């Protein structure tokens, strides 16, 4: 249970899944998307569906995750998926830093004119101003982002969860890891640890608006995400 | 901490205590019992008092139970005893499937409960527990898990080591779920369904307790003391 | 994580820090203190500032204390310090059973407290803590357990690692229970009685705080900072 073990999970999940994807997003005949922009939106859907698949395998390799009861595993993923994805876009969008580019990967990105065009420039802006900019301003490193993402995953306050204690414990061990990293690498500002945590509330708020947009444009599967997560979990991992 | 380490505790407690008994149930002079049946009721008392003694030795062997302060060990037993006993009878009565078993031999017929007024309890034990357990194909490992979950209860007033107790319960959850994923690849809803029996066990168990303080067949000494005394004492064989 | 481990921390922190101090108490220019009584009060300040330094090193050595985030470490020390100091004076003063001891040799007579206007605190420390501890035959090892229970407080606002801290407190409970029923038999109610001293300690401790602020003999710098700075620095030889 170390930052290194958490890093390994992220990295391996990102390279061993190939093109496998959890198809939750997709444009159907009831989507509020103009016909001329279906190709574009569906491309965005394929990207997210692949990151979702990877996310599941990521959690599968996270310390203790596979041990909590399956029902708990499903709830944890349902509660943190959007925040985990947005944290990754915030980090990839640090390369080209009012910001004009939002990266989902290293080779797939949007300019602000397209957001404005799609009518989602407000969420485009706060992602870059409230997360990317402040992370850069803080000199956030890859190790600190991994810690923040784990803190998110290990959430014991979700309704319905069985193993709250076990989950809170994992979270606290990540706190300890994060603080040590702070102590070791940034002994000069004792306020760093707290500042890094301040990004979490902004991540949650932005993440909630994203979900609202998803429901509004109706590009989600009729099948409940819970089922999709449960099915991948009950299945073996890909060749990796 | 494994379904098998919990199984070992139950099994050993059931065979190594002999006829040793924790005397809580008793038929005395002030007891509201039909002298025409005092013998019968006192026989029921002896059975329960032996299962109570066994229960204490069971808990003594459960992972970490003997580590929390003694006051907490006493509170845990006082809160779970009836539910633990009734879980064992519900499991046994599955065999009959109007007969309720307390042992793998000692039983009681419907017509026996209608007499003492406890026909309601009799009915729901078989109705909500035995039948549904059978219907679910409940196995011994799962009953052991349900009973452990009951024992490790952190929400009781007065408890000191809540975190440890909860941590214990959660490890049993992890064991129960695994058992499911392995011996029931299918139905992902099994785990939760099994847990649904707990509320129905608690409710029935509370009724049984109200029907005890109503027959005056309990000791003048508070059960807490009896538990404390057996705990502060050594075990029977090993 | 046993009593021997907790005792070692206290003892070593008490002898390896030499004359170092964390200057939280000072007779500043804004102290409502009368000029004539400055040397005496400042002497009291130096004593407390040395015990504060030692306290930090004590915590730094306590099981798991150092791995939780600094911020939590800071909050724990800020909430516990006064109670930890007063627990030590209660124990010391036991010898005079008149006099209130801060050390095995630093002490005050009721008259001193009389003219300083703090005879109220003076009396309940000896009365509610020292006397009752003596009356209970409280031993050093046990005083260590009570002090750990105090340190490991998970209910403070702002704390991050509540679970881990609670787990630490509960392990001390088990230690205290084990010790208590082994060296002070003849009373299963001892454990609960020993814990009753905590609320008294907290109440008295809150009043002591009130006197500090009223008089204004505290540093212009927030104690949080002073704790954070000693924690972030290396320990003395130890
Ligand atoms: C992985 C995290 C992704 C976060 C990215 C958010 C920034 C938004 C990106 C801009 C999208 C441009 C699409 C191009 C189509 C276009 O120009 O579209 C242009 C058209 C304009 O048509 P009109 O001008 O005629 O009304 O708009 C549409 O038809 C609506 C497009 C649907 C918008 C879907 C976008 C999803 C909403 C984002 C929040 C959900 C996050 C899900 C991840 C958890
Ligand atoms: C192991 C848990 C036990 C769960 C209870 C299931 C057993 C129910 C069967 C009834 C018991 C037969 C007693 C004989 C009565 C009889 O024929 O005797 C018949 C008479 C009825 O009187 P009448 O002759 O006037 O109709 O009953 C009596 O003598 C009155 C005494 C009451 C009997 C005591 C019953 C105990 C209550 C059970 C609750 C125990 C739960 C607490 C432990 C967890
Ligand atoms: C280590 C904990 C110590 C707690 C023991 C309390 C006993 C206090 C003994 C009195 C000290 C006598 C000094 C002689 C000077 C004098 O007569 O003092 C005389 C003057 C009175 O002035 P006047 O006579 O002009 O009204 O008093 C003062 O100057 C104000 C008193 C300041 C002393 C503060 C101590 C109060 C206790 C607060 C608790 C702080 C501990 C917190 C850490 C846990």
């Amino acid at each position: 249970f170390s930052i290194e073990r958490i890093i390994e999970a992220e990295q391996r999940a990102e390279t061993q899944c190939g093109d496998r994807a959890l198809t939750f997003l997709r444009v159907g005949p009831y989507s509020t998307v103009q016909p001329d922009y279906k190709g574009a939106v569906s491309a965005l859907c394929q990207v997210v569906n692949k990151q979702l698949f990877q996310m599941v395998e990521y959690a599968r390799m996270m310390p203790h995750f596979a041990q909590v009861p399956l029902d708990d595993q499903v709830i944890l993923l349902k509660a943190a998926w959007i925040e985990l994805l947005i944290a990754n876009v915030a980090w990839c969008s640090i390369v080209s830093l009012q910001p004009q580019q939002l990266f989902l990967n290293q080779s797939f990105s949007y300019h602000r004119n397209s957001a404005i065009k799609a009518g989602v420039s407000a969420i485009f802006d706060r992602i870059l101003s409230e997360l990317s900019v402040k992370m850069k301003r803080l000199n956030l490193d890859r190790r600190e982002l991994s810690c923040l993402k784990a803190i998110i995953l290990y959430n014991p306050d979700i309704r319905g969860i069985k193993s709250r204690a076990e989950i809170e414990m994992c979270r606290e061990k990540v706190y300890a890891c994060l603080d040590e990293h702070c102590r070791l690498e940034h002994p000069g500002d004792d306020g760093r640890f707290a500042q890094l945590l301040l990004r979490l509330p902004a991540l949650r708020s932005i993440s909630l608006k994203c979900q609202d947009h998803l429901f509004l444009f109706r590009i989600t599967s009729d099948r409940p995400l819970e089922e999709l997560f449960l099915e991948q979990l009950e299945a073996p991992p890909p060749p990796g």
